[PDB]
């Protein structure tokens, strides 16, 4: 029983873009990309504040008595071992994203420096990438994850973001004016979310083909996408996602290990203890970077970096949020939070220490893989400066390929599950539908922009993300009232008032 | 009822100082002002060390078991609602200058920069201000407000600073040396406290009239206002069925809210709005450095800046601890210390942060855009400069002027109320005569400090505020132990104490 | 009994480096000094990363329920009690070091400036010195301290160090590949660690007596230093016997606390008392920015600084942790895990600071004027240089050397107590025989390190030490697990977690029923 009151209203906006953005006008879509600067200008501070708010909030609810509450029936045990549960979070913290921004990210920060420091600054440069990729985003993923994993397993509700707002909203048939709306926002956000990954993931393949066959064609993008958006429909008949799920991790294993030993090992090893310290050291300092610091200048830097990421992450929380939820059944609220923060974070700490960590060492010996200044080639260029690095580049391409599909599967499945009343049992057909409709806008962005295709990709996803921002914000409140009414916290507060009164009349 | 064993030493010393500052004695009270440097130099270490400890202390106390413990007969019906604090918290604690400082400070620290940094640093300029007006000034209040409220609304003892030292001194044996000296210094500091509040309100008016009517305060101004506000306060204190403290404060929040909301919308809204995360994050970051900004840093330079700022800021604060602290109790009963510690922390922080961010932040926004409002550089002229720079300036200016008048009568009467309550053997309710009488006891000096001829006198008291409570610093430190080695003699700890151990 | 299986492979290489340094290829030992530039740069990261983790590690253990477990057969009324602790913390652990680096480190930093900062930074000058002599170092101790203390006094087994590794290598069956090898690497690390401190006395005295007499070189003149101070040392020797030590604990106080309260009241009392919160503050504000200092920061240019300071320290501390944990363990019986961790960290770290605040402070304040104490760049000269600049500079200068004479025996005595204890199957009783034995451990290298044609047998001192116990790092690493995977099996904690379960499920039975009675009842209103 598909939810059409939610499916089509979403497809109305997904098409609006592909139609009005490539077919007709085209130059007009770049008008809404001025509504970008509109949103960062005045809704900008929100992302910054509630950003760091999401990181405290979650730690404190995990630190609280809530943490003990078992996600599922009372004293329910997890379904997999700690090791297997963690062995699944690793696959959650890897994909196109890190492929793209792995090397270029910390390099840019070394190259140009971060608003508030000089250029050529390892400590800062590094601790900024962390800022983006460790605690902060995963704090979000936890908010949405816990909210879903709680309402479904504990309270006993449908697997829908709206079913997490029940404590605040009607109710009496949750999905009146809101609900449908809240879900319609989830859907849209997830599309543009994955869109970026597919998007910047695509043209990182095209730029990568300039390692085998030789330059930056245009019909090539449509090729790389369509070639893989077909393989996605192909491998949309089994799951599937689990086969390649490791096929990805092994390739990602090669790339890393390889560059660990061939590259400046001891440097890369120095970056671990080093880029965990500057992270902590600078955390608050970068927590407060807005468009006032540094002397009303960092406004631009935020738009291109810190505020992009924040939007992106949010527009992905509906996807990642279900994943971690679905997996974590059984875990305690705390075990699930501390788990969700530190686990993926370790990998995002090593990964940037390896790839973009050599890019810094290189730029210190003159080597410089800057390659004309485009990140989309930065990666391969990095490898080409290492022995047998040309085969590695080939691997990387086939890797971003396997990523394109697996990343699209999980996305479409989630977007499917919530496009039809939270049915865990995903309809094989509606899944592929959300993939093509997604890959679609993942292409509609890449094409409409030209030389700065990357730009519009990040501006729209920021736009469609902003609405949800508020959703997730509110998902705190629904999550606190949901917890304060939970048996185990209610029953405990009854035991200390009793463990107080029992000694109030014996004296 | 009127305790005349402490009224005397105070009424005489307070009269001794005013004389040694008037009648051609105006110069020898200035040389005595530079004797302040003595304390800032040798007790510098003292303030900047413990000022930060208190902040950790209440936290470490709210954190532990002592937190759950209400203050009273347990589950004792609270009383005053949420609006009780926010009002008096900023009505008695501050309000007067925190309108001049709401702009001149964040605007100064930007322009000239604080030690160990470079100028035009928005972050620092906000973190330093914030530092001077949050966790710190409210812990050296919480300590007091928590101690007293416990040694009365729990134990039952009488509301008087020495009574809270019972745990350290002895059962009633606090009558000797340590105990009488307390009440004197607590009265001196509260008499000067009001005196300084009356003085600031007067220097403000000068610039207020400059906004409305100017004219380089040609006499009449100090009297025709300080008296107007004294005679306006002496009326809102007499009428029993009036309670100006519970009203004017509420009105005060409404005026300040109005004013704030004005600039916040007409002015650089987003800037203010970007300054919220900007302020907090920065504050958290620059906390442990500016917490340890000793006069040894940097390279020995910050000596002056500290004394003129942070230090003076502390020595000044420590003074208003009796009054403000007592008030954090005279209007609270039944709500656990924990729901109180953060009550006077998380909450005052919020308002101050926001206030500065709005004003101070806007000032920086102006400073950057080239349309400054620093002009000539008088702290007392800047608030209005920023104001008149906005549509409906002169208008909002009038109410801004009124604001300085509001809370004033309260900050003075409520400052005198606590006096009347600490003068009559620590009685919650005090005679309507002793309270208002002390609220004007400073007026008798204010009119003599100007009869010297022309103008050049008040400057004394400004610096005398520091040393006016210099010793009262330690009165806090000990009060910190008298609150730890006292709660461990409470019901829950004494039962496990007198058990197997 | 004696372990002629761990001590045999012991002195065989203890001297295979001693006679190797003084004899054989004299300048071949200067190839190992360029061989640490293989660990310091290749393991420097691993020395930092885990060094910091060490400070979080215990701190949580301290706050953990583990922090209630008492150390030894439940009750065990506190053995020594207090004071003797903080006195034997340093006397044993630090002691002499607090001087031959404690009044010059805040000074060298105020001068040259640490990497990532300009010179003349009172702040970093204080912050970077503490990073080395406070929270970080002691935390390496409290681990081995607990691991060892809990291993012996609680469980009730041997005082041999490798014992604490039975929860990981199996109990009673961890003697072979791993086990004896640990004890071997243990005794060595304690010999060198001690030999270094003993040789320092001669070096600091030879170049320290300059404030009195002996302007000659520094070779045969020192024969009356090493050979005499050790001669007067063993006494001791004639009698022990079982405990103190001690006669040095209250000594160090009266003595140090004297010269300290001396400079604190004579010198710039305020400039010191000011730098009091300034020390702590800046320390906290820079803690994470210091633990992030690597040979990749700043801009891959601080390696030769770190290698001279930070890593230098960390490496050494692990190579000195055996003794200082073996000794820290005693006098701690009947003291809880918590009060032990908050004992080794808070107070020792809380005094080192006020030490650098008085000595490092005035030493700095003297430079802010022009009366520099810097004596041609020599650690010994600076110490006396700043006290002879105060009324009675030769009256306290006396104690500057004569007191350091006590620290000589404090280390040796206490240290020997440990190395002796670990070669006797791990018993506690005072073994006079082995005590004085290892007491030698320097007569073949210490006094010979100088007879090498006059002097210059450096740095064959610091070189051999930090490389000796380079695997020790990975030992104090896996010591965290053997500490926690052991603490957790303790009856008191084993019972704490079981009770949780009970309450847990019982509380479910109470609930699952109501929702089945307020349900049948709810279906009764129909
Ligand atoms: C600026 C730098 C200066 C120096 C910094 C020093 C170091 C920082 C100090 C950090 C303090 C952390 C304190 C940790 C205490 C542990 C909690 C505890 O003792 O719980 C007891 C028992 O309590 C309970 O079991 C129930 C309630 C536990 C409450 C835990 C709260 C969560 C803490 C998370 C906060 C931070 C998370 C990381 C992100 C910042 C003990 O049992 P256990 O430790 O054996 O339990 C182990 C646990 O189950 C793991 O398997
Ligand atoms: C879960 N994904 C890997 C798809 C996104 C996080 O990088
Ligand atoms: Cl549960
Ligand atoms: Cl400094």
């Amino acid at each position: 029983s598909l939810n059409w009151s939610v499916i089509v209203p979403a497809l109305v906006i997904v098409l609006a873009t592909v139609v009005w953005g490539i077919g007709f006008k085209d130059s007009f879509t770049n008008f809404a990309s001025s509504a970008l600067s509109a949103v960062v200008d005045n809704l900008g501070w929100a992302f910054i504040l509630f950003g760091t708010v999401f990181v405290f909030f979650i730690v404190v609810i995990a630190a609280s008595k809530f943490g003990t509450i078992r996600l599922g029936r009372i004293d329910e045990a997890p379904e997999f071992r700690t090791v297997s549960w963690i062995s699944m979070m690793f696959a959650a913290g890897m994909g196109i994203d890190l492929m793209f921004y792995g090397t270029t990210e910390p390099l840019t920060f070394y190259r140009n420096g971060v608003p508030g420091h000089d250029e050529h600054n390892v400590g800062v440069a590094m601790s900024t990438t962390m800022f983006h990729w460790t605690l902060h985003p995963w704090a979000i993923y936890a908010i949405v994850g816990l909210a879903i994993a709680y309402s479904t397993f504990r309270v006993g509700r449908k697997q829908l973001l709206s079913s997490a707002f029940v404590p605040l909203i009607g109710e009496k048939g949750a999905e009146g004016w809101l609900g449908k709306l809240i879900d319609i926002l989830a859907i849209i956000a997830t599309v543009f979310g994955t869109a970026c990954s597919l998007g910047l993931g695509a043209l990182q393949i095209g730029a990568g083909l300039s390692a085998a066959n030789i330059d930056p064609s245009d019909w090539t993008i449509v090729g790389i996408v369509s070639v893989l958006t077909l393989a996605f429909i192909f491998s949309a008949i089994s799951k599937g996602i689990q086969y390649l799920s490791n096929a990805n991790m092994v390739l990602a294993a090669l790339l890393a290990i390889f560059v660990f030993v061939v590259g400046p090992t001891v440097s890369i090893l120095n970056l671990l203890p080093g880029s965990i310290g500057n992270y902590l050291s600078n955390f608050f300092q970068m927590a407060g970077r807005t468009a006032m610091s540094a002397d009303g200048t960092a406004g631009e830097w935020l738009g291109s970096w810190t505020i992009f990421y924040w939007a992106w992450w949010i527009s992905w929380s509906p996807f990642v949020g279900m994943f971690l939820a679905r997996i974590s059944r059984g875990r305690s609220i705390r075990e699930f939070i501390l788990g969700v923060l530190l686990v993926p974070a370790g990998v995002s700490t090593v990964w940037f220490s390896i790839f973009g960590g050599t890019a810094i060492v290189f730029e210190q010996n003159g080597e410089s893989i800057w390659g004309d200044g485009a990140a989309e080639e930065q990666l391969f260029g990095l490898l080409h400066a290492l022995p047998g690095g040309q085969i590695m580049g080939i691997i990387a391409m086939i890797l971003l390929g396997t990523f394109f599909i697996t990343s699209a599967d999980s996305a479409s499945t989630v977007m499917g599950t919530m496009s039809q009343h939270g049915q865990l049992e995903a309809n094989k057909w509606v899944t592929a539908a959300w993939g093509v409709a997604t890959a679609a806008i993942g292409l509609t962005l890449l094409l409409s922009g030209g030389d700065n295709a990357l730009s519009n990709l990040q501006n729209v996803t920021i736009v469609a993300a902003t609405p949800f921002l508020f959703v997730v914000i509110g998902l705190m409140f629904a999550l606190v009232k949901d917890l304060s009414n939970d048996v185990i916290y209610l029953e405990y507060r009854e035991q200390q008032r009793f463990n107080a009164r029992l000694a109030r009349e014996r004296r």
